[PDB]
């Protein structure tokens, strides 16, 4: 599944609704902290919508539990990410993924 | 994991080696038989290589157990396919997949 550990608190009131656009900053790492990607590096937030198979399930369920402005570490089991296959040339089979995500705004 | 059920026997001697190119025909279906894709429809075999994260794990492990000319039904658990996420607008979360695959040749 997904585990959400808070780094910095959100507003405690504005949670993402299916059909809203979430704007985030994220860093993706293996369990040992090795970084594989970050929107922070690109200087451009990542935007996505809930309820449209636009992201791995771990995110769909993890982000939904965050409130605007919150910064959290999402730990995602392989079945809620890339499972036994992984993601070609970046993530190996059966990898639990760690993402540092900041929920910037909802639009 | 993956279960391989033979429809028609292969040569019983020529099994795919990592690094060889497999040429197949396949039909992908949900567990109720509903078809989502087929190379047969396109009149063009699908080619892929073992050991390069080019296909879902269920295929990587299923095809490796087939010999040239064999026709088999591969039943693949969600973690060996698209897991809890599915594949946008085609396969739902937590779906076991059925593929009718024919191993035409190795190159
Ligand atoms: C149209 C094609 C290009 C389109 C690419 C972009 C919009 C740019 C966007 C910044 C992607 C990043 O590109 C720099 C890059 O992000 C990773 O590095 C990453 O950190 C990651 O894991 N993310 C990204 C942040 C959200 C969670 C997760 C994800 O859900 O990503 C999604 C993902 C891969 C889902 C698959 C979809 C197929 C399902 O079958 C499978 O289910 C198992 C899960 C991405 C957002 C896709 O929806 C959309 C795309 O692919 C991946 C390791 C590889 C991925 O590049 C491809
Ligand atoms: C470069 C991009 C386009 C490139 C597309 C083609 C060469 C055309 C090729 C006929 C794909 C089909 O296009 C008509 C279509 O085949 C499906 O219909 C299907 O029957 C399927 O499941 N197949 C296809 C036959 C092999 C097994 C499986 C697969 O392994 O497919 C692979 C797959 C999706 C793997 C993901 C990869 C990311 C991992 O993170 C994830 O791990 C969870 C698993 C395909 C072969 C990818 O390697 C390469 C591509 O995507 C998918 C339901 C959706 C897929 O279209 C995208």
């Amino acid at each position: 599944g997904v585990q959400v550990e808070t780094i910095s608190p959100g507003d405690g009131r504005t949670f993402p609704k299916r059909g809203q656009t979430c704007v985030v900053h994220y860093t993706g790492m293996l369990e040992d902290g090795k970084k594989f990607d970050s929107s922070r590096d690109r200087n451009k937030p990542f935007k996505f919508m809930l309820g449209k198979q636009e992201v791995i399930r771990g995110w769909e369920e993890g982000v939904a539990q965050m409130s605007v402005g919150q910064r959290a570490k999402l730990t995602i089991s392989p079945d809620y990410a890339y499972g036994a296959t992984g993601h070609p040339g970046i993530i190996p089979p059966h990898a639990t993924l760690v993402f540092d995500v900041e929920l910037l705004k909802l639009e």
